[PDB]
């Protein structure tokens, strides 16, 4: 399958598996507005400073449906049409 549903802290998210990227990206529309984000100067692949990318301020706990768990600190961007799981997350999971 091409997509994966997981929990980040206390919310479920679905996204495409994006093993080509080292970092995970959540679309701003799915980002809970009470969760802290901070502007990032990090140079993301394919994303320009003018998109004003942000990063989760804290690490989030991820869980899968088997209660395997880890931590990721995803980037968050506007006008992204799907959530994209990167290697930061995928290398922690049994796949």
């Amino acid at each position: 399958k091409p997509s994966l549903t997981l929990w980040l802290d206390d919310k479920m998210f679905t996204g495409l598996i994006n093993t080509g990227a080292d970092v995970t990206i959540i679309k701003l529309e799915d980002w809970p507005p009470n969760w802290p984000i901070t502007d990032t100067l990090t140079n993301l692949r394919g994303i320009g400073q003018s998109n004003n990318p942000k990063q989760s301020s804290k690490y989030l706990t991820w869980r899968d449906k088997e209660n395997n768990s880890g931590l990721i600190k995803p980037f968050v961007i506007p006008n992204l049409p799907v959530n994209l799981w990167g290697r930061d997350l995928l290398s922690q999971m049994k796949i």
